[PDB]
């Protein structure tokens, strides 16, 4: 039994870390066949950051310019192009280490393994869940960006995330691979907001679920509730509304305890509206809702990679 | 900027899992040049396991009766002995993929990251301090034993933890890599007692460090305290008393954020008298004792590894 925020194994995705240069900027990427992806903003100064022009500087650099290196060894880059807010540098080799791959374009309030790597070496590995305002909650020093997020299904990486930029309280921003931001965002050094955050609700009950599997159950209570009754209680805290294809996904969760989800939903209900009276749910002491279903199931069933 | 609880890259350890059966028992083995160690009660039944006799049992078994699987390729068991709780099986083939590696054994209070895995296969991986009373929170499901614990020294994999048992409330128990036990337990399916366990201080220390480090520092006051005083306090919270030897190794942060460490204690005496009042301190509304001040120092400054 036990219950903890796990990431995916990253050795897929170690392989196909690199360093790339352009000039004075040092950042990761992501090394696929013969193709390399990173933030197009490698090709910045400091200055060209707060107001850039990205085809002009781009225009200013050729395929010597891009000094790609894959551990202690060199690429050679025989092409360049930027697709939306990522560059692609071809490179004369195909990565040997490249697992089977895909890019796809994660939906908020899904979950991600980050490896966060420097230099182009990986330096760890955690998940993170893209929140319902396109933002995610990680840890980025300077250096980071390149940095990648996925997942993986048996042999196949999914490649979501590419990470780009901070926003203030430590809120991360970032592409998918094909360089398309996340939310609203804009790969210049100028005032922008994110969104009002709402918290998953499908994700807390998940969570709640995972906690009476391992025993932690004080918060079950003698009520039940509505969709529409709890979808009030929902819109005073700030949760997002849950629907009947959240009960539904939640099904194997229900089987597995007994316990209806609209059941679970008055319990939500009573630890919104009272608190949790100095008590702790799996180790917490707040309602999580970084965990799905299928992270929930995943792990409560111990699924496995090859 | 952001602090997260972080693993390492598991790729150099994915590469030494594999699958351990005898009779009946699946479970995980860890492959490092010729030989593979995996837990020794492998060899029971599910009666074996109340009352063994390792010795006795490990004699009806002969080097082909132990199966190692690395994915889908058989390996040649040519030797098997006991070294206290673990096996150790010699097979005719060294591992391509061995790492540089250690066998350590951890202090109370340190972090490892956790390989999860189910028949031979990695499932995830985790962060886990190993407590004072000597056991760990983790996420092991049947199938998991053998799952081994470590850290990485840039390209060096310390290996320190391999998975046996679970004892009440999802608590975990387990070996070093020389088979023995981490505090007073046995491998015998019979009542045993964990200890009373105790809070990390030089931990929660050093995540406070980490949150005014992330800009969360509402709880910064204008006191200060004593090794003495704050010791007091420490022992009425069933927190582990402060040393100048915990004072020295916070260094590090004290010198980043320019806050002494008996003023940062002060914090935690407040705290810990007061509450958080509701609010709460890098994403939680509880103390952290599980990051060591290694932890939080290689984290905000951005160590990787070869
Ligand atoms: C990466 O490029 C990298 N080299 O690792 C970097 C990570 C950050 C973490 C400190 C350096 N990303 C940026 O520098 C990113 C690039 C400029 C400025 N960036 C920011 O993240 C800035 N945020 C920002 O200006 N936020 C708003 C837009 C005002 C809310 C920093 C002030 C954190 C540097 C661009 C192209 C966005
Ligand atoms: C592994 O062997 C494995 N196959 O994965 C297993 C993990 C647990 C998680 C459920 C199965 N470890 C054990 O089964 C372990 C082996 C027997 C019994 N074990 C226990 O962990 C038992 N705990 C226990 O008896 N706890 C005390 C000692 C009474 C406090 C279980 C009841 C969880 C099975 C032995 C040799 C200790």
């Amino acid at each position: 039994s036990g219950f903890r925020k796990m990431a995916f194994p990253s050795g897929k995705v170690e392989g196909c870390m690199v360093q790339v240069t352009c000039g004075t900027t040092t950042l990761n990427g992501l090394w696929l066949d013969d193709v390399v992806y990173c933030p197009r903003h490698v090709i910045c100064t400091s200055e060209d950051m707060l107001n850039p022009n990205y085809e002009d500087l781009l225009i200013r650099k050729s395929n010597h310019n891009f000094l790609v290196q894959a551990g202690n060894v060199q690429l050679r880059v025989i092409g360049h192009s930027m697709q939306n807010c990522v560059l692609k540098l071809k490179v004369d080799t195909a990565n040997p280490k490249t697992p089977k791959y895909k890019f796809v374009r994660i939906q908020p309030g899904q979950t991600f393994s980050v490896l966060a790597c420097y230099n182009g070496s990986p330096s760890g590995v955690y998940q993170c869940a893209m929140r319902p305002n396109f933002t995610i909650k990680g840890s980025f020093l300077n250096g980071s960006c390149g940095s990648v997020g996925f997942n993986i299904d048996y042999d196949c990486v999914s490649f979501c995330y590419m990470h780009h930029m901070e926003l203030p309280t430590g809120v991360h921003a970032g592409t998918d691979l094909e360089g398309n931001f996340y939310g609203p965002f804009v790969d210049r050094q100028t005032a922008q907001a994110a969104g009002t955050d709402t918290t998953i609700t499908v994700n807390v009950l998940a969570w709640l679920y995972a906690a009476v599997i391992n025993g932690d159950r004080w918060f079950l209570n003698r009520f039940t509730t509505t969709l529409n009754d709890f979808n009030l209680v929902a819109m005073k805290y700030n949760y997002e509304p849950l629907t009947q294809d959240h009960v539904d996904i939640l099904g194997p969760l229900s089987a597995q305890t007994g316990i209806a989800v609209l059941d679970m939903c008055a319990s939500l209900k009573e630890l919104l509206q009272n608190g949790m009276n100095g008590r702790t749910i799996l180790g917490s002491a707040l309602l999580e809702d970084e965990f799905t279903p299928f992270d929930v199931v995943r792990q409560c069933s111990g699924v496995t990679f090859q």
